[PDB]
């Protein structure tokens, strides 16, 4: 579980926000893209796996699961690509809740940024630093550090 | 020193590669931009600080040190912005060496990617995973985890 991430795609202002959630910690990375393509998803995963030790990715839908470009990026980066079917039904609900929370934060910062991408990165910052006590940022580092030792 | 990062700007294929190096570990994040502007640097730092606990940034040049947009992003994200003048002359040489090493890796992967940005992220991946025995990715996590406890 230190290496397990979940992909999540949500929509705002006619654009797409692609999110990777580290399941065990709640830590996220996100980007704005014009639309969800295999190529964009592939590039996003390459960035993620260069930054964190990504072992398994639960893909967000069947198109990205099937995508040859996504499969190539997962091969390149040593990621086991899996489906994202909630065998636990409380899982989708947690993502649903996270998308709602992220959009709430985006709303709270939206006027401080001209471009949506800036607001999204402010929201990532706030999300990862929020103490719940540890923050998601603290939890992911502790989880992975423990795993290394 | 767990929170200290150094900005570095290098050039390839008529484009600019902006790099943030975590000084204590050698871990890097990087992006390709058309040219180094205050706005691009500001956005890059916002992304970085949402992902890692960035306390201090040594800026790469006087224009970014002076930039009102960079100063605003540092204020927003709780980053102490400093100059990047090598009080130790072995510092610049280490960055010089890193740029050369990064460009070497980019060369080694360049044909596997159409776009430079893909090659750069492959290079970030290889750099951060290389065992030298721990990798830069392992070192940054251990450093920050120790600091939290
Ligand atoms: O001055 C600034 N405060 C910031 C605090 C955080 C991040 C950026 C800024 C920033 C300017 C900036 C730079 C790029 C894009 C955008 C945008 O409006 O999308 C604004
Ligand atoms: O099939 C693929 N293998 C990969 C291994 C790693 C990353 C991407 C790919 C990938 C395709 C892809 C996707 C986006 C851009 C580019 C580009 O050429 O810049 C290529």
């Amino acid at each position: 579980s230190p290496g397990i991430w979940q992909l999540d795609c949500t929509h705002l202002e006619g654009k797409v926000i692609l999110v990777a959630v580290h399941v065990a910690s709640g830590y996220i990375e996100a980007e704005v893209i014009p639309a969800e393509t295999g190529q964009e998803t592939a590039y996003f995963l390459l960035k993620l796996a260069g930054r964190w030790p990504v072992k398994t990715v639960h893909t967000d839908n069947g198109s990205n699961f099937t995508s040859t470009t996504v499969k190539a990026a997962c091969w390149w980066a040593g990621i086991k690509q899996e489906d994202g079917i909630p065998y636990n039904p409380q899982s989708q609900g947690v993502i649903e809740s996270m998308n709602k929370e992220l959009k709430k934060i985006i709303g709270q910062v939206r006027d401080q940024a001209e471009h949506l991408k800036t607001a999204v990165q402010m929201a990532v910052f706030i999300h990862n630093h929020k103490r719940k006590g540890y923050s998601a940022g603290e939890r992911i580092v502790d989880i992975i550090a423990t795993d290394i030792q």
